[PDB]
Formats: structure tokens, sequence, C-alpha cells
């Protein structure tokens, strides 16, 4: 069975954003916090790693770091005047980056080796050198528009390592599926024109960027039809989230038949997770990887890969990250998420669920799949 | 206008659950936090007072601590053996006090000052001492039963503060409105038999305790009909609660007339608490403190108490605090919640907002208020 | 006895100096830290005040807070260009004020008042309002030259509050004693050519700044006699310590004969200090606290001003600074310092302490004073 | 050149001792820290390991874990009754084991791992796998007694592994260094009635166990002249420990002449650290491990084994093993530790030089050395 790559680097966790409140920053009426507040902390992503050490699954892995992305990898997606403005921040020790945007020292170079880790996990799933992969891609990227930071992100990781892929492999039609919590915005701005890569969000309506739902929004020019949004109504949990994938993404990849699946693969869709309010736990997760694992199966040889993006909830991340990690490599821990039992039973009543599915099937009946 | 007391004591910061992963006890699967980790943190509710002083409210208004709750007091709730209990572990330093249920050295004497707090709120208000009187309570009471601890809470701070004012002062009929996100379990449970305080708890379906909704639980012999739970959708915001607030409890209270209005007051809501999935601004907890202190003007002289519970979220809930005193003593300070705008534009859709309308109107018809 | 004044603001526990790990800048091969790293925390110094609440001295002083030292205040020591370019940073959010130096957003209004507060407090005293008073400034002072922040210091809290008693109250002699574990090198520089102030500095040998032991280095002109240094060995504890300000300080002061002595108080020669290498306990300071105080009343009308300086140990210097309350206010709480005793077991054995004394026996010759 | 095996698990990060203001247990008058409290934390020796990835050292290195410890291990040192109790309270979650020593769940396991670490970099090095090698053995070990808990540590990992070693393989005279700055107080008492293991410690005068010093403690019966404890003076900084180290340590071990050193390995001596009042820097670290590493080239082979005791400055700690793993490793990363030049400065200037050598000098004569 399986060869799944880990693409990971202790760097990566070391790229900082300064004083933050949770999410706000420091001054004014916020007041500076005691403990290490900030959101996008390495904590969430390091807590992942430990787990899958201490939990056996690690050494059963193939394991592996990354050369940077290149100055002409990024030049793929972003323009000279953000990449060397971010440069520029980087190399002061921090300023700003536009509205609500802030890094730390060195964050330019970290960020191109989190891009870097997705670029490497795409080749050697494409080349079969590992049969899929994820990439703990720290900082994230599917929120950075091509001259925009946003939402933590700084660098594009997915369409970076596409792109790549399409220059030096000839990779051709590629599907991404990003249910991170938070709108793809960044992803489907890249590819809104292209009919070559299928983009497509499950997300919080209006949570980030806010008051953005997009179930209307379809693509341009012969990018009409491949861009596909899914506002799932804030407090779903397991059954919605599941429900969307199976009655909408899987048929939608059906259609479009790609040659390699791509997860945006945020945890912040968790029940504990301060930054959106969406109800699912570590079987949630375990399932979805199954489901777009089995798709890849049928579709593209099995050739799926992962790249880490959002999830906030210090505690309750790393038990998602391992479901996911279990399911992608076919091997099962002795671990128990200790508040799976607790966080199935918070789950909404069946009113909700069915009107939930109700609004995911007029959904499919609006993209032409049901 | 208004002399609104604000009872808080530097003890109840003190009080400590030792070491925990936000809500998880260390060990096990359970790495140890690098951060504070524990979600009812000093900090929540430091955070809220610190503001007040910045922001200039705080010297006008009538500060006070008080006593702690006697011996006596405790038990028109509590059973010794319970109250043994839960003093020989404050008196060790820890150990536990049944299923998940951690204190820390002299917790005990810190949990009595909370209830005293609560206590000393309620009388001043009821002897015309102060117009209203908000109580930061901590550790918090709404969820204690007489008998075992539950949900971070060790006695039952506002059927203490209740039955000694029933005791001592006539205190006659009395509502209890609970918007904490939690349902009010422990104050349903005292007063499930009795038609002389009204309970009435909005909170999230099936968060905590997991998997309780309670809309058919009206109360048992003379209760029938003085017990009302409103099982809101996860996903719900300011458009929902004060709906809710507007066409179920407020009529409920002009129904049963209280001498007296309580409210149990978590901020767990709030659009960022890892504890729920509400979407509450700082806004929304200001409406619903005028929507009350109205009926209470209307009902009851003004005669307004509340009481600290929940709330989870370190950089958000003391702007929501700071709202809530500021309705309630009729002062509006200059600060401007830097998040307001952000969370109102991911509030919940008209499609989600109708649904939840029209689960509230079958509710509202249910109790007979429609 | 004694009108003792505590003069503080919440707002001095809100400056913010942005990510270090304890003293070091984050970046490089700095790891940003998982905990709330950064030695200057407010926790140090509010832990101190949240003890003084819960032993319950607190509501026996005459707490005060201050209106900020004006433009004017600070003109007397700084000059423009300095004032303008910290304003700028603080103004920004961050950036930098020269080599190792950083604040946050509205920096300098909180160390403007800091400022005041040493202000206020030496006039209140002045006047007879008060018999001695403590003021803990945050940000400190000593270190900061009139065109150069340094030591975590912006402005120069103890000169601006004499400056500003000459010019308005005829403060006529006045003596400055430094038992901060760091040379008052800020306070030195200020009053190095004038003769009216006498500035005394107990410090660590080479400590901050770094290498720098000064007893040679007595003023120049008409200040030449007026300074004096006293570099203490490191890993010097409570004789040494006691020993210094019998043999030299108050001698110093009996020669000098002020109107008004004023302590600047770090506490960060206390046995567990990461910033120094020196042993003192809370009984340490209490006597020292006496000795002053004892002084002042032989020479001085009682009249003493303590100013919060530094002190680094955020679960030790709590106690050290109740002790130097309660020997400054005469008042005696129950809280028994649970490090004491092992903290006297640990002081060096005869042989350095005569060392030490024989050193310092040196220095009173060498200025004159046995 | 040199295969330097680097022994260190996952688990031994994950080990909990509850919750601690650095080094006081919460409750009393003391107030529980809003930061992440407690000195032993993992963030100290997790930071380090950090570091020798990031700077590229780690690749070079056979890095290995080990089988934990077995229950016959244990028992050549310690006695069952303490090792059931040990084991029970592990198996609660926590109580307390005897006067201050506090552990968590599980801690047991871990600590039986952590001591394996040592049993195995023994062993290794032993059979001539490997030339040298390190252990980040946490908890620590050098404290603790056979039937007692001490100092954070809860068996005797280097007695451990080295009763293991004797019996399993054969070793004959062994000699253990410790550098730590706190007493090897549990070592020389295993060994102190033995010839067949040298014991030497270099610690701060009083430091802990407090108010011990030790230099006429040279050992009983057949262990008579085979315990050597030099208390250097609190303040003490390179040029002392290094002179210590030539003047005492080595010509101790070449008259000794034993088949392998060991060294307690901790780096609380450096210049920052909370639990002592030394001024070692990187580059002090750098010159005793070169200095240990030599005398083993003339004296065993090469045979040096380090295992990780105490250090608990968050900051700098990492930058000291980072420079012992370049020593012992022969390869020198691009680091360049950022304080190096300031805490040279801060050195004793030359008067407690000359005492400290003097009193250096005395001890080498009286343990007939010199
Ligand atoms: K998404
Ligand atoms: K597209
Ligand atoms: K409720
Ligand atoms: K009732
Ligand atoms: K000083
Ligand atoms: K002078
Ligand atoms: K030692
Ligand atoms: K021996
Ligand atoms: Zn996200
Ligand atoms: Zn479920
Ligand atoms: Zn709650
Ligand atoms: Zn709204
Ligand atoms: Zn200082
Ligand atoms: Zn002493
Ligand atoms: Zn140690
Ligand atoms: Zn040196």
């Amino acid at each position: 069975k399986r060869k799944t790559g880990f693409f990971f680097d202790e760097r990566c966790f070391w790229h900082s954003t300064g004083l933050h409140a949770v999410t706000l920053p420091v001054g004014g009426w916020v007041q500076p916090p005691a403990g290490g507040g900030h959101a996008e902390s390495p904590e969430t992503k390091r807590r992942m790693k430990n787990l899958m050490d201490v939990s056996g699954l690690t050494p059963q892995l193939a394991l592996r770091s990354a050369a940077p992305a290149s100055l002409e990898d990024l030049r793929r997606i972003h323009p000279d005047s953000y990449l060397e403005r971010f440069k520029a921040i980087s190399d002061n020790g921090g300023g700003m980056l536009g509205k609500e945007a802030p890094l730390g020292p060195g964050s330019y170079e970290i960020a191109c080796l989190s891009a870097g880790l997705a670029c490497a996990a795409v080749e050697a799933v494409l080349k079969g050198e590992l049969d899929n992969a994820y990439s703990l891609s720290r900082p994230p990227g599917h929120a950075c528009l091509p001259d925009q930071s946003m939402g933590f992100c700084f660098l594009a990781n997915i369409p970076i390592a596409v792109e790549r892929a399409k220059a030096q492999l000839g990779l051709g039609k590629v599907a991404i599926i990003d249910w991170d919590v938070h709108h793809g915005n960044g992803t489907q701005h890249i590819y809104l024109q292209r009919d070559d890569v299928l983009t497509i969000s499950l997300h919080q309506d209006g949570c980030f960027p806010p008051g953005y739902a997009g179930e209307d929004d379809r693509g341009v020019g012969a990018g009409e039809g491949y861009n596909i949004n899914i506002p799932l109504l804030a407090g779903a949990g397991d059954d919605s989230w599941r429900y969307a994938l199976e009655t909408i993404v899987i048929p939608a990849l059906a259609r479009f038949e790609p040659e390699l699946i791509i997860i945006a693969c945020g945890y912040d869709a968790n029940a504990m997770d301060p930054l959106a309010r969406m109800q699912l736990h570590s079987d949630s997760f375990r399932a979805m990887t199954e489901q777009v694992q089995q798709a890849a199966d049928r579709l593209c040889g099995g050739k799926l890969v992962m790249v880490h993006e959002g999830g906030y909830a210090e505690s309750y991340v790393p038990f998602c990250g391992l479901a996911v990690m279990e399911a992608l490599s076919g091997i099962r821990t002795e671990v128990q998420d200790p508040l799976l039992e607790f966080i199935q039973q918070q789950q909404p009543r069946a009113t909700f669920a069915q009107f939930q599915r109700q609004a995911i099937d007029r959904l499919a009946q609006q993209f032409g799949l049901q």
C-alpha cells in the first residue's frame, strides 16, 4: 500500500507576525496579551507533527523538506513590485504590507520555503515517487492575491506549485478543492479566466473575506463553469460538510476529469476554532480525506496532494490533522480523539441538517450536477 | 440617572484549574501547552475590567466587593457532603471533583467570594442602594448542580444570592434570564418544581450540556410553565438573539411580573468564542442589556442584576462586557469595538435569519406567548 | 503614623515592546517564543499590585494617578528632536529608536503618564500632603539619556519629576539613590556637572551598561564629589547590599543634607532575576527601605519618594515590592515570602562576604567617608 | 572525523509538572501565572533541538531514540517502594511525591524513557558504534536520590546508565563530571562509598541543595578520595569555570584513569538563568566541552557521553547547547551567539577573577592535585 510523503521544515515554525491579541493588533483599546496571543501560531501546526511523532505514524511516512520556491517560481503568479515590497518588510524586521497584513524578520525566505514544500509535494506525486503527499506549508497561501497579502497569507502556495508543474512537467487539468473554512479567494482569483484548473471552495457563508458567499461567481470567459463556491451555513457540522462533498464536489470532479487533485486543507472548520463557527471533528476530516482519495483513485491514478492552510484551535487541530494523515497514509494509530464523542453530541439536529442538505441540493442543481 | 454597582474582587482572578490545553486536561495524547492554555482563564475577565478602567468608565460606577457567602448561604442550595468534598480538594491543592471538574488550592474560599458578590449585588439593588448592578463573579455558577460541579462552576452563584434574598429580605417573584451561550442547567434544576422563580435560557442547541436542547422541558408540579428553554441554532447571530428576546423573553417577563430581573450574563455567544458557534458582537450584548433594562423599568422599578458567567475569547469578550456595562450604566465611553463592522458583515444571510425567526415563532406559540 | 501614597495607573501596564525572547528580539537565530517572552512584561509590575490588593495593604494607602508630564516637563531634560522621534515611532505602531530600543503603539503617551506619576509623587510629598510615596512608573526611566533611549527606558522619569519640583516648588538639594541592580547611567549623566543633586548608584559590576563599573567617575566641574558609584560584585547578597548602604550611602546622605530623598527602586537584584546575578530577598529590600526611611527621618522631615525601575522575576518581584511597601507604609500584612528562607540559605559564605565588605570599605575611604 | 550520536525523543517534551509560577507552586500568596510559568519547561530543551535543525547541524549527527530503561535497570539504583509510589502518582495524573516534587500524568513512562536515552548513549559509545554522544534526557536526573525525588528529577538517569553498563558490558572505572550549576547531590550519594566511579561537581556555593558547599565531603570507606566538590562563588563566569576545569577536573581525570567520561551537562550556569547567579556564555560551554573531549582523547579512546540536566533560560540555553554539540561533533555551523559579546563584557573584573582562582588553587592543593 501507500507511500505517502510529508513535506515539512522546522523553519516554517519560525515565521512570526508580531504582537497580536488573537486576531487583533495590539494598541488603542486592545490591551497587550499576557498569553502568547496570535491565532496563526506555530503551535497549531507543531502540535500536529508532535502528535504524529508520539502516535508512531511519522516513521511510516516519507519525510521530506524542499528547496524554497525560486524567484522564477514566484513570478508565474506574483508581480515584482509585490514580491519586492514583501521582501523589503521582511528585511526590515516588520513594518506592515497594506491593510491588516503583518510579518516578521525573514518571513520572505520562510514563505518561499513554505511554497517550495507545496511545489515538491506536487512534483513527487506527479512523477510517481509518491502515491500521495501532504505539505505542512506555513505560512498558508489560499487567501493570497497576486499583488496583495491577505488572511495571514503572503504567497500563493498552491498556484505557485501548479504553475511550476504546468511549466516543467506538462501538468494538464487539475482540480483544487478547498475545505479550509474560509473562501479560497486567492486561488479563485488566479484561475478565474481559466478552464484548465477547477477551483472549488467549501466555506462558511460570509466569514472570510467577510460578507462574501460567492455561489453565483462561476468564472469568466473560458473559465466560466470552472469555479464552484459552496457557502455553508455557519453552524453546520459533519453531516452537512460530507453531504456537500458527495452531492457537489466529487460529481464535479467526475465531470471535469483532472490529472491531479489538490486539497487546500484547513482545519478551521473544527468545532473549537475561534476563527469560524463550524462543528467538524477529527472523523469529519477523516471522511473527507477518504472521499477525495477515492475520487483520486477512480480519476487520476490516486494522485492526491494536500496542502495545509488554516486551523486555529491549538488543542484540537492536531487530532484533526492526525486523522487526515491516517486516512491519507492508510495507517491507523492507537490515538482516539478525546473530544470526538462530545462534538458528535453537539451536532445540529435534523431540522437544520435537512435545511442545509436542501440548500446544497439547490446548488448542485444550479451548477448542473443534479 | 443611574447608580450602577460593579461588584468585583482581585481574589476571583486567583482561582486556578491546573493544566489544560484549552478545554482538554493534559496527558495521554494531549500535549502540554507552551501557551497558558485553559479557556476559563482569569485573563478573559480581567481584560474586561482593565478596559473599563482605561475607557474612563470605572470611576463613574459604584465599585464594591463583598463578604463571601456564609456556610448557611451555601446550604440553602448545596448539601454538606458536596460542600465538604469541594472544600477538601481545595484544601489539598487539587485532586478532581468527579467527571471533568478540576480546581486549585483555595478555590473553595474564592468560590464562596464569587457567590458573595452575587449575593451583595442582589441585596444592594433590592434595598434601593443601587438602581442596578453587575457582579464579576468568577468562578461562574450557572451549570453547578446542588451536588455536582459542572462546566467550570462549583457553587450556584445566582440561586445562592436569590435564596438569601428570599430568606432575609422577603424577595417574591424573580426572573432569571440566561444568555450565556450554554444551557443554564444548574438554575433550571434548582427551580424546576417552583413557580416563584422564572428561569429562561437562550442557548446553543446541543452545546453544553452536550446534546441537550430542552424546548419541551417546561417544569414539574407547581413549576410547570415556569421554565423556558430557547435552543438557538448554532451559527445564529445578532438578528436571531434579539428576535428571541423580543418575541419570547420580554413577553414572558410581562406575563410573570417579577420583583427582580437577574441576568446570567455570559459572553460566550460572541463571534470569536472557542466554546460555541454563535456570531454576536458588542452591539448585540448592548441591545440585549437595553431590552432587559427596559422590561425592568416597566415591571420592577428598574431593578436589574447581572452576574457574569462564561466567555472565552480573551481579545473580544472585553469589548462585549464594556458594551454591557455602558448600557447598564447609561454611560457611553469613547471606545469603538474594532471588530464590530467585521462581525456585522459575517452575519447569516436572510435565508437562515428567516428560518431561525420561524423557529422562534413556533416556540413562542408553543409557550403560549404568540 | 504614615500617610503613604501609591501612584499607579492601569495604562502603564498597556505599554508594549513587541516580540522578544526574554531580552532578545525575534529573528535570525532567535526562534519566536511560544510563551509570552519579553522580560519587561506588564506582569512583573501588575503582580505586585495584585498581591498588595489580596494582602489587604492597598486600602490602607493613598492611591492616586496623575496627569501625564507636560511637553514642557519633558523639555527640561530632553531635546525636541528626541521627543519628536519617539513620538513618531509611537504614532506608527513600532519601528525602533536606534540600537536596541523598541516600543509599541501609544508608548509615547504612556511614557508621559509614567513620568507624571513620578512628578506627582514628588510634589505630594514635598507639599506635605503625604509623608512618603511610591510610584509604579512603567516604563522605567533610570537608563534614559536626554537624547537616547536605553535599557527599556524612554523618558527620564526621576529627573523630569525633580526639575519640575525645582521649577515650580523651589526644591533645593535632593539625593537620588539607585538600588536597581543596573547602573543609573541616565540619572548620572543628567546631573554630572551639578552639586544640587547627589546621585548614588549601587549596581552589579559590568552588568548594564555592560562593562561599566564607574567607581572613579565622581562628577565634573561643580558636580565633582556629587556622583557616587558602588560596583558590587556579581553574586553578592543581603549582607553586602546592606553593608554598602550603611557604610557608604547613608553617610553620604548625612554629609550632603538633602531636602528630599528619592529611591530609584528596581528589584532586579532579587535572587531569581534573569537580568542580573545578585542574591537579594524580600527582607533585603525591606531593610534597605528602612535604612533610607530612617535617614529621611533624621535629615529631611521623613520626605522619601520611591520610583519603580527594573525587576524581571515574575513570581518573586511581587514579594519584594510588597515588603518595600510594607516598610514604607509602616504596615505589616500576613504575607510570608515563601522563598525567604530558601534564598537566605543560598547567601555567599563568609569568605566572599568579607571580601565584599573590604571592597566597600576601600570605596568609602576613596569617597572620603571612612 | 566524528560520529556523534544525539539521543532524543518527542515524548520527553510531553512530561509536565502542573501549575507553577517559575519555581513556585500556585496558591496561597502565589498568583497563577498568565504566562506559561514553570522553569523546567519543555521549551528550554526543544529550542535547543530546533536551533540545531535550522543551523544545519542535526542532519550531520547520528539521531537516535531508545527503548525506555527496564524495571530491572531502575532497580539497580532505586528501591521498589519509591518506584511504585512515583508510578502511582503518574497513574493518577498528579498528587505530589513528598516535599517540593510534582509530576504529571504519564511522567513515569517518560522518565523511564529519559533514562533509557542515557543508557543507550552510554552503550553505543562503549561498543564503538559512536565516537561520542549526547542525550537530551528530560526529565533530568542528577539530583534524584534512590528513594527521593528532588530538583525536578525523578530517576537517576546517569547512575542507571552506568550500572547497566557495569552489568551488561563489563564497564570498569568511569568519571562523571557535573557542570550543571547545582550540586550533583544524587550522583554523589549513589557513589559515595565506591572507588570505581569518580564523581566531580562544579556548582554554585549554596545554591541547590540550598546551603550546601561540599568541599570537605570526599567520600566514605573505599570511596574516600573518589568524590570531588568545587563550590564556585556565585557571580563567577568564564575565567573561573575554565580555570576550575583545568586546575582541578582534568588533573583529577589524569590521576584516576577512567574507561569513560560522562558529563552531567546542565546549562543553568549561563548568564541569564533565573535558577543561579553564574555568568557563562556559549563559548564557555564550548571550551569546557573541548577540555573534556581532549582529556577523553588522552585517557579513554575519545569515549565521552554527555547527558542533559538543567538550564532555564529559554532564549539563551539553545545557543549554549548548540555550542556544546558543535564542540562535541567537531562541526561549526554559521550561528553566532547574539549575546556572546554582551556577556563577555559583563564578566567579573580581575580582583574577583583572582580571588576565585586563589580559592580553586587551595582546593586543588586540598585534593592533592597541586
Ligand atoms: K474553503
Ligand atoms: K478556474
Ligand atoms: K443560556
Ligand atoms: K422555575
Ligand atoms: K543602580
Ligand atoms: K550630581
Ligand atoms: K554541578
Ligand atoms: K565515588
Ligand atoms: Zn482559514
Ligand atoms: Zn457526527
Ligand atoms: Zn457558557
Ligand atoms: Zn449585525
Ligand atoms: Zn535594572
Ligand atoms: Zn540573609
Ligand atoms: Zn541545575
Ligand atoms: Zn569571556
